[PDB]
């Protein structure tokens, strides 16, 4: 008799990431169904990639082996953890050159993601930061924030907020 | 009895490069199977463009000979690697001409690729490039940084830097 094939152990994964289910048997045959109708005959279905809640629920795989005889069936719950909504952000805009440079949230998780308009990538505990004159991120131009949650999702960018540096004088 | 078909050693791509696999031998037909459902029946598959790391795994072949007989199977393994994240640079923008032109990363890697905005391009080990005022380099306009990883891998390119070079005067 055909032991059942082998799956892995139950899945989460992040809202966004990709899903990819696999079995480390060998068969004359592989049969795959699932949520969102997801069916194959491979030992490695293609990935279910940008994955979202729909395709959360339960896997099902059995196998024919090389007697001709179908295995029981064996299955995977896989589920998928929601990210946050966009997060708003404000900052302190006009801001003197020379003064700290404050931006913050209302949003909540377990880190917040502060984006510099150049790419510099700072994360944060607190939902308020505080940029030194003296820091590589002080600089002006488009902000963004994304939010981290327990599960690790990220949420979507915020609306990005305009930071401007101005210049005195020096009469 | 059909001797196994021949495969290539195990390979190692960038992530972004194309994988390609076949077989030096001669069948009736051919089999193939991997991650990502990779299935065909030819001497030389598809080959996998812009590949990423979900076709990184063990790629499977056998073949049917002339006599009317299977082969055994015979596997190579490939993989991925994978690039670094988006360089973040930082300029030295308002430069008065005569000035040296100083651009800088906190990026990592083997080496570093800045690109001129007229498509010159200059490699450095360094994370600090230094152009000189009688260099082809020094010239105005959008800059942009690519970072070279240990398995030869290159990021996607930074937010472009505007550099900006102004001209003084002669009273």
């Amino acid at each position: 008799l055909t032991p059942s094939p082998s799956l892995p152990a139950d899945f989460a994964v992040c809202e966004g990431d990709d899903i990819a289910l696999s079995t480390s048997t060998v068969a004359s045959s592989y049969d795959w169904s699932g949520p969102n109708g997801f069916t194959s005959n491979a030992q490695n279905p293609v990935v279910i990639t940008n994955a979202t809640g729909s395709n959360a629920g339960v896997y099902t795989l059995s196998i024919v082996d090389g007697n001709g005889c179908s295995s029981a069936d064996t299955s995977v719950q896989v589920t998928v953890n929601a990210a946050p909504t966009q997060p708003s952000m404000t900052t302190n805009s006009p801001i003197c050159n020379g003064a700290d440079l404050v931006m913050s949230t209302s949003a909540v998780g377990n880190s917040y993601i502060w984006r510099a308009p150049n790419g510099a990538d700072t994360t944060t505990a607190s939902s308020t930061l505080t940029i030194a004159p003296t820091s590589s991120l002080y600089q002006s131009g488009n902000w963004t924030l994304s939010v981290v949650n327990a599960a690790g999702c990220v949420s979507p960018a915020s609306v990005a907020s305009m930071v401007t540096i101005n210049n005195g004088t020096n009469p």
